[PDB]
């Protein structure tokens, strides 16, 4: 607190007083300017939202909340409120070719807003322009590849663009051009320090000093792990597409909760049953409203993620709310390798193959501390194939799998009725990690 | 004509000279805070004063990969990499070559992409989807950068899922393309597996590089898919995308001369070919600080297409790059590049754009197969296809002075590489 360093000290230590005078401001601005997109012009004219609606921070509940299924309803561009074709200069969207995946189109504010919180959130855990950042997130359309490559750059980081995967890679990078910051998912971190005992490097003696992990639920136990193993201090990093990417909630120095950065996101819990707000501190649904978003804002989204708002000062000196660990979803998505997916992508795929029956179990597991996914299909006694020709089958199946869900599955073909019998419901995804 | 720059890209002659000769000069000052360079300008007494004039850049010596092999990582850095350091590449073997950029360099190499999208007609109005790869590669954050600049909204689809590439292109509306001439011909191709006419989508304008391909091969790409293709040159050393580029004339590429000094040598004696002769591309950086490369061997074969251009751009333009000196490869004491073969193969309708060459030891005696798949509009039956082969053997001969096995193989047979497409095969 004495000594703490901000790289935005007006914002991060404002009153909550100013800061709630912020929110308001930007909410109203908010309103006003996804009216102008054809869903939430629909949606402000069947629930009478007009300018003048919104006059304090708990007007908002007058709005109905916006659901991936609403999104999904309007794909691609039927959420957007910008001039798409002259002020659009981004557009990210999630996995699949079987459904209409999620879309979010962004302006070069809605770029710079998005880079700025990224290097706040950097700047935050200690990182300074002196430090060579390493990004091991996927690049392309996933949030997080960009996502830090601008914000390290809007820091002054030099960056080292390595991208998802090619451990041995990963550690030549680390070794060569001395990295003191890297990001990665938890679970590969400990690939990583795993590689690095291999190659016959002590993993606790590199220039490695600071480590960003997020993308998937994970324990402080996990992370105190991570810590010993590379002699490294992790931080906690959440994000969603929905909300540009990574620097939406970050730990500080602390490690006592993620800061959400409340001067471009209104945070409401909700519970999930009756739809409104949780007693203070009670674990609820995170509701999500975009405050500096112009291009395609977003308001009271529906994350689906499960947290809590902790309660206390923190010794941070910062005045931005703190949330608890993401320890599960109110919705039936899954993460593996911290990509996202949904079992009726996998569904969608296995009904093309008139050679599998109807009955599969998606299965995940923790091997070698890195998490694997199995996939369990019961074949078709209508399968007039061969093993040569089956096997060609299984590996078209973990294929079209590959490009649908973006992580590479094992497919294990099961003879019919081998696999157990289910309650009828669409729960088949049997989680066995820790 | 419209331009991007237009000072800069019609500039006469005498001031772009002018302009490089003042940017060179700062090139060497920055260069001698290297370690690399510090000793070779000391050890060739190259001062501050050495410079005069352009044609004193032939008191420097060059600058190769073995000198960057030997100097890697950062033995080449100038700048203050801890401070002004904003981000490191990798080429495309052994130790991959490490280009380090300041922000001035990114954004120097940023405005010479927009500089370029702009050039074959490409607007912020225009949906912009980039399926190089994206990480180390310079082809991924360089057109992203680029095209951001200019205010084209952006797709990161990224390398390969075709079915995704097809859905991105269909759902939003893309306008232009950013595909090596092998990904483009299969995007084509996977448009009409899943039931779509790749004539009839919103696809106007294609960006195609990284790979030597013939202007034929480009040609068939553009009736393929209803667009203007251009070719895009660029490598790690010199940023990536955005060195050279065609211009709406489809002839030659224009190297910009305001950001590198352009030079044809000889790899035999070390001096400058014929004015229009072809030579290995000789290249010196003129706007980069952190890390500046002088007189860089590219191994790359090309020559200076004489003539001003009906553009009206004063800067010169490269013919396509024939291959590389490691692309070369040598059977029965004979010197053969793969495009001769590409050249020759491209002349007929029958056969499809994915060949193999592959190089074998029969008997102590080597031996040159050449497989090419057959293109789905062949009509033709044994006789005359076999008459087409006995005179793509007849072809060959007389182009590379030694007589290959030639083999028509199955569309679809041949294996197709994640990245840049592999031509040949030396098993000796
Ligand atoms: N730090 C984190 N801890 C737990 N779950 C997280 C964390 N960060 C992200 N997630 C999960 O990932 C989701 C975001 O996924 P997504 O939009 O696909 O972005 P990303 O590319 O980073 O995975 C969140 O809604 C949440 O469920
Ligand atoms: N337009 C092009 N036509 C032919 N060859 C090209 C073209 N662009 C690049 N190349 C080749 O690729 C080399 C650069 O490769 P590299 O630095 O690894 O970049 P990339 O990631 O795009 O492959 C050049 O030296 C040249 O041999
Ligand atoms: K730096
Ligand atoms: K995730
Ligand atoms: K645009
Ligand atoms: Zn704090
Ligand atoms: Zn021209």
């Amino acid at each position: 607190g004495m000594s703490t360093q901000y790289w935005e000290e007006e914002i991060e230590i404002m009153s909550r007083e100013k800061l709630q005078e912020l929110q308001l401001q930007r909410l109203k601005k908010t309103i006003n300017i996804a009216a102008n997109s054809p869903y939430y012009k629909e949606v402000f004219s069947k629930n009478g939202i007009t300018g003048d609606s919104i006059q304090s921070l708990d007007d908002i509940r007058k709005i109905p909340f916006t659901t991936k299924s609403d999104m999904r309803a309007n794909y691609p561009f039927g959420l957007v409120a910008g001039d798409m074709k002259r002020d659009g200069v981004r557009i990210h969207s999630s996995s699949g070719t079987t459904g209409n995946p999620t879309v979010i189109v962004h302006s070069q504010h809605d770029l710079d807003s998005w880079a700025n919180l990224v290097a706040r959130c950097l700047y935050m855990v200690g990182i300074r322009k002196t430090d060579v950042f390493q990004n091991s997130s996927g690049y392309g359309m996933f949030t997080g590849g960009l996502g830090f490559q601008y914000g390290a750059e809007r820091l002054g980081c030099l960056t080292v663009p390595a991208a998802a995967g090619n451990s041995k890679r990963q550690i030549k990078f680390i070794s060569d051009f001395k990295t003191t910051a890297l990001h990665a998912i938890p679970s590969y971190a400990i690939r990583l320090a795993e590689v690095f005992q291999e190659e016959g490097i002590d993993p606790r003696e590199t220039t490695l000093k600071t480590l960003v992990i997020g993308a998937e639920p994970h324990t402080d136990e996990q992370r105190r792990k991570i810590e010993r193993m590379l002699n490294v201090k992790a931080y906690n990093s959440f994000g969603m597409t929905e909300m540009n990417g990574p620097g939406v909630a970050f730990e500080c120095q602390e490690q006592n909760g993620m800061h959400f950065w409340e001067d471009c996101y209104l945070v409401e819990i909700i519970d999930p049953e009756t739809g409104e707000p949780v007693p203070e501190g009670e674990i609820g649904e995170l509701v999500l409203t975009t405050l500096d978003r112009e291009m395609m804002p977003l308001i009271r989204y529906r994350t689906r993620d499960l947290t809590r708002i902790l309660p206390g000062k923190c010794p941070c000196g910062r005045t931005h709310l703190r949330i608890d660990r993401i320890k599960g979803r109110s919705d039936d998505m899954f993460i593996i390798k911290g990509v996202n997916i949904f079992p009726m992508q996998v569904e969608k795929i296995l009904v093309q193959f008139p050679e599998l029956g109807s009955n599969y179990l998606i299965t995940l597991e923790t091997v070698n501390n890195q998490d694997e996914m199995i996939v369990e299909v019961e074949l078709s006694d209508l399968s007039t194939d061969n093993y040569i020709e089956l096997e060609k089958i299984r590996r078209d199946i973990i294929r079209q799998l590959k490009d649908e869900i973006l992580v590479t599955p094992k497919v294990k073909l099961v003879k019919k009725g081998s696999l157990p019998q289910s309650e009828g419901k669409a729960v088949r995804v049997k989680d066995l990690r820790d």
